[PDB]
């Protein structure tokens, strides 16, 4: 299987201008500096590129490239794309575990698994973990292999590699490209965007072809590419390393000029002369749903540094509050002290999901990649997520928050009310999470998030039934009231709160009392707030919350669905 | 003015282990992997790292290195450390002013700028701002010119660089390297750590001392180097770079094995006879305050893309507080309304300095470089940044706070209301920026500064005066109340709120009225807070947030001076 490509022309101005050429089922590599059109030829070939400013075409043995030519083609993403606090054989059991279970048993696929564990030679550290900035475990050097032995579990016929030597420890660095070399025994089509190779692995290309500026300099064999510049006017004596010559050309010791050679060379003119000859989802969804949802799980507990960090901060808060209000006394200062800390309770959780914005922006990249390499639908990843890592962990620093702060105060003595109140806080977190989750969805910097949505969390903390008596602000205005979401708390918080006792010892003022601006009874309090009495009124902000939370996640579910992946 | 060294021994583990060896007054490089001793060197050879580890001598032409040699010697530094929001002329006034005015006049000393402005060649774009990655200006090529051409204002003997061609667009860095061998020609010693020259500038090299993991492996002229490991054993064939066929040994195609060659070669018993035959602030207070505090002033206005968002954000905040409490009325619903909102305008200036942090710490390089440099003392940066970024800043979220706010209420129709409130709402954000700054400076990033200080913020939120009614807590607690910055802003702001408006129409209730629990006028309300009547009770609070700016700023000059500065 071997690939070809014939007058490709790429608009974003011209990046990828007049590329032609083809290739061999062996080791290629795609040469030039960073500047040029060197990285971006790679995506195109591999089809990572959109093909909205694409011209030409690429001819896979003269068969154009079918719609699932992602699905069976592997490219290794740059940076550690791989799971870092994950053990290397659940790594590579993950992949494996999405793209082949249509038809073959479990057992039957595990071992591919184990093939390709030894060809890469990563048994050694197989039961390791691999490591991240945050924690150690597998070193660097085979961090990569891990990237590109996740690629390999379908039967790849090319593979890409997006700049495999990019600061890998050079002495460890010819290992994995001697594999490559090892690995091209079997017949797969290696084409590489190697970054200034020196001399070793200089000798073992099989294909080559450089660029600079979105301008083609030539393609041909490593072999036939030391006797190319000889013959064009640029000599190249000795210690003068090959590879770095062939950018001096573009440094100046004439950006066209260099290029013209190459049309009158005789590499390109048997290359057109081949080209002109060539040239007349898979998984189900539940089986989706689960092993997404088990990846950032583990993920969750094998780094507990920072899931950890907000339980403990939760337990010492609620300890706080308990110690603060222990014991909140029916006299005149109750109804400050009440609605104080119920106050409280939302506009934490309303503020402390601002942590759930790192959600699906420190692993954007581990998303558009597993995309549009075929691994699930978008909306298999997003219910899985939520599912792992907004449900369990957003459902606990609320049902940790009520036991330890209603038994230190007593706030209204049942069982009801004790399960309302735990009900509706885990409900703000719901919604707010989603808020800032619906904000923050589709980013790459968590820069802007955060500023937009604190300045929104102040709008909401202003309209919310403490700062402001709703009711006596005017109509024009008090409208924003409903786009605030803990006013549903404060309120829903408040209704269970304020229905059978009263804040007036000494004296009794249910219909017949005189003397009023007393607020004595606390369903006095609440038409001074204006809420409603009706248990209606109750759960009216849950269904309003509920609904909050569909809006907010369903405008998230469309921005993942709608990202330019490209 | 040459540069030796005789038996280095360093240890943090022994990282520069055998080191000795002569320079040239010429142009001598330091070679090798970043893994090795090579930045570790330079550093201890410009007195950059601590005499604590160190064990051996350096000696300067026979003469030891004195206390101000680095007064006198240049150390440029890998990043840019160039303020990038200034013009290149006054960047380089700047270092001119600060080491030269003790006795020489400013039209004395202003010649010797358009000196070092044509002999770098940047006369050309010298009325340009620099460039960062907010605002253009200046290419990349021409930002490293004048991080080099700050350190020749005065005489300069040795120079250091630190790696000058980290990432340099290498068609452009061969220009700043042949101006160091065209500023040796002065006789200037230039010392660099020079990151992987490939043949160019490699001719060009007067002296170099090559060195892997804390070994020697030789130092020489580059013309003696070639000979060297053809006749030590490794072979460097055609098309085989010299500068990285030296390190390829270390690869492996052994750690000490390399290193004991050099001992019984003809280039270190010879170095060693010369060696064993040599073996036997300045500028006024005032002056630096000006200077300082007219950089970041420039620094803040030539870069107003966060200055001027702080405003804006402000004065739509400010309409929007007044949109809301558009006419608080003094009926029942005004003692929830009036100290809603003045508890809203605390806690937001206790809050929206969580951007304080990054007073020290975004140019925290800036500062070690600058102050070990010997620029100044540290209590002139200190002062100079206050007054200059931190004064004239968050003096306008207050005073433009008031009268936008204050009219479209009419809290307290006065006029010494309107000016003790502005008063205060300042001193609340000198302070909790100030305690905000006391734990961020001195450090390097932003992340755990942010997550300590805003959990701060919340228990001082929490202990304010209207969330908890403070006079109820028991007192084995209740001392905690003054351990929190707000309450002290909340209590001033109350007291010149609260004290001759009745929120009781209809009915008078100075000392002679029935029904209790009513709070009818402020004066009842401010002893259900607890609040003092006295006018001592007023101010009592600003002497007290006064005390907390001075001992949260003097921890913070403590923690900038004893920083570990090497
Ligand atoms: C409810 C406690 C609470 C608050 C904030 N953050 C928290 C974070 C974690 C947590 O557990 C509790 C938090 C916060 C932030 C800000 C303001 C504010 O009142 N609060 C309250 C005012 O407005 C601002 O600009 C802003 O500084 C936004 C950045
Ligand atoms: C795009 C964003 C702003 C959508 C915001 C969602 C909010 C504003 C929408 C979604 C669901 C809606 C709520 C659902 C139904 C009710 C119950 C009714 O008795 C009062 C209005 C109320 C509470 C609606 C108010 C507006 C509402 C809360
Ligand atoms: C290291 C950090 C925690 C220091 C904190 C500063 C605070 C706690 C210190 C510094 C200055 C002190 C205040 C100065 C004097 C007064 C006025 C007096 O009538 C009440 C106590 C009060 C208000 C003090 C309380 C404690 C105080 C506010």
């Amino acid at each position: 299987a071997v690939l070809s490509f014939h007058n490709i022309c790429y608009r974003v101005k011209e990046i990828l201008s007049n590329i032609n050429g083809i290739m061999k089922p062996g080791l290629n590599a795609i040469l030039g500096p960073t500047g040029g059109g060197k990285s971006s030829l790679l995506d195109v070939l591999a089809a990572r590129k959109d093909p909205s400013g694409l011209s030409g075409d690429v001819l896979i043995n003269g068969a154009p490239r079918p719609a699932n030519f992602k699905c069976n083609s592997g490219y290794v993403v740059q940076d550690d794309v791989v799971m870092g606090t994950l053990t290397v054989r659940e790594n590579l059991q993950f992949s494996a575990a999405l793209r082949l279970a249509t038809t073959m048993t479990n057992h039957e696929k595990n071992e591919r698994i184990n093939r390709v564990i030894q060809e890469l030679g990563l048994d050694k550290v197989a039961d390791s973990k691999v490591g991240t900035q945050f924690i150690r475990g597998v070193s660097g050097g085979e961090r990569k292999r891990t990237s590109i032995g996740m690629e390999l579990i379908t039967d790849p016929s090319i593979l890409f590699l997006d700049e495999p030597t990019t600061g890998l420890d050079s002495s460890t660095a010819n290992a994995v490209l001697l594999l490559l070399k090892r690995m091209s025994k079997q017949g797969r089509t290696i084409i590489f965007s190697i970054h200034q190779p020196r001399y070793s692995i200089f000798k073992l290309f099989d294909s080559l072809t450089l660029l600079a500026s979105g301008r083609l300099m030539f393609h041909g064999p490593a072999q036939e590419a030391l006797g190319y510049f000889e013959s064009a006017g640029y000599h190249c004596e000795a210690y003068n390393n090959p590879a770095d010559f062939f950018l001096d050309i573009i440094n100046g010791d004439l950006i066209e000029k260099l290029a013209e050679i190459y049309v009158n060379s005789s590499f390109y003119k048997e290359t057109k002369a081949e080209l002109h000859q060539l040239s007349g989802y898979t998984t189900s969804f539940c089986h989706q749903l689960r092993w997404v949802s088990k990846r950032s799980f583990k993920n969750l507990l094998g780094n507990p540094q920072a899931s950890i960090a907000q339980i403990i901060v939760t337990v010492v808060l609620g300890l706080v509050i308990g110690a603060i209000y222990f014991g909140l006394k029916n006299d005149s200062t109750g109804i400050q002290n009440r609605a104080g800390v119920l106050f409280f309770l939302t506009t934490n959780q309303c503020f402390s999901s601002v942590s759930a914005v790192e959600l699906f922006v420190v692993e954007k990249k581990l998303f558009i990649h597993e995309y549009i390499s075929g691994y699930y639908r978008v909306s298999s990843y997003f219910l899985g997520k939520l599912l792992s890592d907004l449900l369990p962990m957003r459902m606990l620093p609320s049902i940790i928050f009520t036991c330890i702060v209603y038994f230190m105060l007593g706030l209204k003595p049942k069982a009801d009310a004790f399960f309302v109140m735990m009900f509706t806080l885990m409900m703000v977190a719901y919604s707010a999470s989603s808020m800032a989750l619906a904000i923050a969805a589709g980013q790459s910097v968590v820069s802007v998030a955060t500023l937009l949505m604190t300045i929104c969390f102040v709008f909401m903390m202003i309209f919310s039934g403490l700062l402001v008596n709703l009711t006596t602000i005017a109509s024009w205005l008090s409208w924003l009231q409903y786009f605030s979401i803990p006013r549903y708390g404060f309120t829903a918080l408040q209704h269970n709160e304020f229905l059978g006792q009263n804040f007036c010892p000494g004296l009794n003022a249910t219909g017949n009392n005189p003397c009023n601006y007393a607020t004595c009874t606390g369903e006095e309090y609440l038409v001074k707030q204006g809420i409603d009495l009706s248990p209606w009124g109750l759960w009216k902000n849950h269904v309003a919350l509920a609904c909050m939370i569909v809006i907010f996640l369903t405008i998230a579910y469309l921005k993942l669905l709608f990202l330019k992946k490209y």
